[PDB]
């Protein structure tokens, strides 16, 4: 399924998605690219529109 990431750093803000099994698989996906891109923000998953964020 698609899922979404609401990026709402600091210096990156913007929306990305990606096609990922289930939603720990996308979690994994998005962590890692915030993590390469130097975000470090708190979390946030909703279930029924698949969409994660991330706040700095």
């Amino acid at each position: 399924g698609q899922y979404k990431m609401i990026l709402n750093g600091k210096t990156l803000k913007g929306e990305t998605t990606t096609e990922a099994v289930d939603a720990a698989t996308a979690e994994k996906v998005f962590k890692q690219y915030a993590n390469d891109n130097g975000v470090d923000g708190e979390w946030t998953y909703d279930d029924a529109t698949k969409t994660f964020t991330v706040t700095e």
